[PDB]
């Protein structure tokens, strides 16, 4: 409360372990749908479905420009994209087991980085 | 933003500058007013019409119990005892009266204590 603070936890080197960590999920073999948007104007349902759409080229504009006022906030757009993509993919298809796949990559390096 | 911190304006006095900020108002003598909770059981309309209730007793007791997280919180409370007063009284009664020196008063010592 006022005058009474919680010991500060280091964040200053966040923003480089976000990066590298995104740079990881980039260069996954299995990043390949989501590396780029989702064409909302080519593929039928998604722009009306999926309400927040994410992807990694978005996320790493975001973290280049300073739009993440924290690792929570980097960390919650990272698990929308692979939201977004089981409300959208069956899970027994290339895409949907991707999604599986680059979650529970991201999940060890987040556990491995901050915890 | 991420690993980007203004520069951290120095708190760590701000609960006991606040407590003398209190003291000062609880002793005003146009404090009476404001010293203890307005009784809903006798107050005609107050409970209905004053949706948020505030006194310096029980701000007080909020700021003894860490109930502040910060400064502004503070302030908050404090200001709210004063609108509850406009809402209810008119400008030209002694309570009225009282609730406008006493906003004055405060928000000087406001400013001077913390700009
Ligand atoms: C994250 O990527 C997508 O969700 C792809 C959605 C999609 C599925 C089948 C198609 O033929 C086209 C797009
Ligand atoms: C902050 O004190 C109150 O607003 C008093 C409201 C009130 C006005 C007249 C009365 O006869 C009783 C209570």
């Amino acid at each position: 409360s006022m005058s009474v603070k919680k010991p500060k936890r280091d964040d200053s080197k966040d923003l480089a372990l976000c990066s590298m960590i995104l740079t990881e999920m980039e260069t996954h073999e299995d990043a390949w749908p989501f590396l780029l948007p989702v064409n909302l104007k080519l593929v039928p349902g998604y722009k009306k479905v999926i309400k927040k759409p994410m992807d990694f080229s978005t996320i790493r504009e975001k973290l280049s420009s300073g739009q993440y006022p924290n690792l929570e906030t980097f960390a919650l757009d990272v698990r929308l994209v692979f939201d977004n993509c089981e409300t959208f993919n069956e899970d027994d298809s290339d895409i949907g087991r991707a999604g599986h796949n680059m979650r529970k990559y991201f999940e060890k390096k987040w556990t491995d980085t901050f915890k």
